[PDB]
């Protein structure tokens, strides 16, 4: 029971008023695009989309966004609080932080890929963040393509929308941490992951250092093809061995998978037609309507 | 008038030698494949494959390999030196340093990528090497396209041949030096080549510093998809933003010349059978037989 314009009477112009924000941070810097669709992403995989993601931390607990894979990582907060202030001008206590997010990351779509869809909206607000929940429910970089698979299963994703959701790292960047087990110690017989392109491995050593943590402020574009275009040429990328992350690489180490990434590169419109669909399918995951939860008037604190 | 087996009577164990030499080079540093590929590249340039390219200046001359483009850069000289050697043992002042360069070019492409191919024989080895004219007659890595057509349109050799010979840049390595165009100082409207991956660019900027010289020991795969497999990656790469040279990226700046590219990347045999035509004939570009020239008893001395 979530509806596309569910703020028609309610607030008309907050699809509208999100997309400014959303292209006033983007004029500044494109990376909040890629840092908007994470982040709508991350809220959907813990308690569903209900905006929990956006909570601070207090001294009562550790919220999400302190776990280890949100932070530093995740960005473009601001973003959102002010999509969010503006809304409230002009709707006040109507439109959720978890719908917010989900038209931001449509928004964000669209300027980094042209990529246009509508969102079905509804969301209300949750009033639970536990670090220990991301922990638990956000796929590591290091997860093989079985592993991937039941993850997302567990969220009642097919595979094949595994595989075409994880061409959202077609934008976007990572920090050394998450693939520095590919270029430093990865087995006893070599330094390297045999996987990932020599040269590539090369240069991601002198960009990267062994004693990199997950603060070390050093990125890399997920796509070495269009780093700023969401686009199919990661999976292009991926079967070239130029895959960034182990996650990455795993979708041509299993036959069902490897097929759908040969598609999806092969052809632009169908896999942009397929993302549109999961991504509205995952915005759905769990999510509060009716009276549940509420209308959180500051995203980054329960009311 | 050149022949395959020409060897046959006078020296039937001469192509057996070489090969062994450039094979036990090979597994010590497989470099040298790359290496020898692009010397005969650098002798047929000049005055034709005579072996000039093989001579020592002296305190009369700075000779070929001591002109900017092949010093430092120039490598496999030792190889050359130890299939040298053992012919001399074999078959005293009968095979000739302009076929062992032939030779060993040939053993290359079949160590770096199952290129198997015959090459004709009976060359004869100059006597003159001169650096000035390696300056005039090997193409810069800043070329654009007509000026690549004309280089080889001047040896005698289709624009289509240029794009197939250049897919040799499928394996070895490039100086810092010959991109650091791309990647620093590009323009008054950018500092990097837009027709450079901006990921790319940047890990060539945190690898290869600005006071980057041509003696700066600091190399870069020219192929960043397979690095050590003479094989068509080359081409996928320069279409996907990923050729490292400026005269790689112009081979699609040019409606004619990016077809070419297409081809080859699309279709490896047909590149493979392309390859070993264009660089037998690349072997036969103003060639001395005969009486004419001499049997340089060491490569890297006039008799
Ligand atoms: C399939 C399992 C996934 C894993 C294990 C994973 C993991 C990661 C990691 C480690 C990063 C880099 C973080 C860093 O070190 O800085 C990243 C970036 C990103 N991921 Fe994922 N991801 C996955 C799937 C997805 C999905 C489904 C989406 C969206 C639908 C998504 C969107 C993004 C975006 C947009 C970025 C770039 C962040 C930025 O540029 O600020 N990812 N992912
Ligand atoms: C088309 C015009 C060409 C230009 C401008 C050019 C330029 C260059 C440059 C600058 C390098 C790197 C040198 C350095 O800085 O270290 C290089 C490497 C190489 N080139 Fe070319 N090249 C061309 C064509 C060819 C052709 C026709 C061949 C072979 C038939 C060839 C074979 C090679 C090889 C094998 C290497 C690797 C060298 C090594 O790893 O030791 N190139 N080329
Ligand atoms: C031919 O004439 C050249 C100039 O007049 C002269 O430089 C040549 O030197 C060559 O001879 C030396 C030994 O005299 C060889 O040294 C060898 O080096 C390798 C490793 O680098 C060893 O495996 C080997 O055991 C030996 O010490 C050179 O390789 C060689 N250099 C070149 C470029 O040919 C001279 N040639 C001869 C055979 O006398
Ligand atoms: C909010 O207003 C929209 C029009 O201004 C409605 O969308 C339109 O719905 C028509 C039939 O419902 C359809 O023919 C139009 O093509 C569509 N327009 C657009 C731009 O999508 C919208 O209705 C919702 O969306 C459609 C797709 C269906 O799912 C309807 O059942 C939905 O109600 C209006 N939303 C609401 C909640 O009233
Ligand atoms: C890959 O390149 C080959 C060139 O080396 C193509 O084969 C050649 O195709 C010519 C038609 O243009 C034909 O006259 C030649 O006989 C043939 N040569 C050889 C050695 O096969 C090949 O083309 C495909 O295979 C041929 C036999 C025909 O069936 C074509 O219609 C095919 O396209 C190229 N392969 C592909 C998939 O393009
Ligand atoms: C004319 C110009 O912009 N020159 C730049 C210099 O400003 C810059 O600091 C350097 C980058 O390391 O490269 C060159
Ligand atoms: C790509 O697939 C889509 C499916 O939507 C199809 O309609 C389109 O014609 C395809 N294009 C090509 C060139 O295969
Ligand atoms: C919204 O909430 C946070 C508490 O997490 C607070 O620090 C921030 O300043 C608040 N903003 C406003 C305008 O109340
Ligand atoms: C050498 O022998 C081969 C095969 O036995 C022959 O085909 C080739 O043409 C011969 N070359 C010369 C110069 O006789
Ligand atoms: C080669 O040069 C020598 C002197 O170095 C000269 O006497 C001879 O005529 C030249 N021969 C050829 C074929 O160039
Ligand atoms: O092994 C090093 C060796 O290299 C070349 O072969 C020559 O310049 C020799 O004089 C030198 O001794
Ligand atoms: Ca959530
Ligand atoms: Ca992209
Ligand atoms: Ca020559
Ligand atoms: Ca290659």
């Amino acid at each position: 029971d979530l509806q596309i314009g569910f703020y028609n009477q309610s607030c008309p112009s907050a699809e509208s008023l999100v997309q400014q924000g959303v292209a006033a941070a983007f004029a500044n810097n494109s990376g909040i695009a890629p840092g908007l669709i994470r982040m709508h992403f991350h809220d959907c995989f813990v308690r569903g989309c209900d905006g929990s993601v956006l909570l601070d931390s207090t001294d009562t607990n550790t919220a999400e966004k302190d776990a280890a894979p949100n932070n530093p990582s995740l960005r473009g907060f601001e973003v959102i609080a002010a999509a969010k202030s503006a809304v409230e001008a002009a709707c006040p206590k109507t439109v959720s932080c978890a719908d917010i997010l989900a038209f931001a990351a449509r928004d964000s779509a669209a300027l980094a890929g042209n990529i246009t869809y509508q969102v079905p909206s509804g969301r209300r607000d949750g009033n639970v963040s536990l670090a220990s929940e991301a922990l638990t429910n956000i796929p590591a970089p290091t997860f093989n393509a079985t592993q991937l698979i039941n993850s997302f299963a567990g969220k009642n994703l097919t595979a094949d929308e595994m595989v075409t959701l994880s061409g959202a790292h077609s934008i976007g960047v990572s920090h050394c941490f998450s693939f520095l087990n590919r270029i430093y110690n990865f087995s006893n017989t070599s330094q390297v992951d045999p996987t990932l392109s020599s040269s590539y491995a090369d240069l991601l050593r002198t960009k990267c250092p062994s004693n990199s943590t997950r603060f070390t402020p050093i990125t890399v574009s997920l796509d070495i093809i269009t780093p700023t275009v969401l686009d199919n040429r990661y999976y292009t990328g991926v079967q070239l061995t130029l895959g960034l992350l182990t996650s990455d690489q795993a979708l041509v180490t299993e036959a069902n998978l490897s097929a759908a990434v040969k598609n999806n590169a092969d052809n632009l419109t169908a896999w942009v037609a397929e993302f549109a669909q999961a991504i509205v399918k995952m915005g759905q995951i769990e999510v509060l309507t009716g009276t549940q939860g509420e209308i959180r008037t500051n995203c980054s604190v329960v009311n």
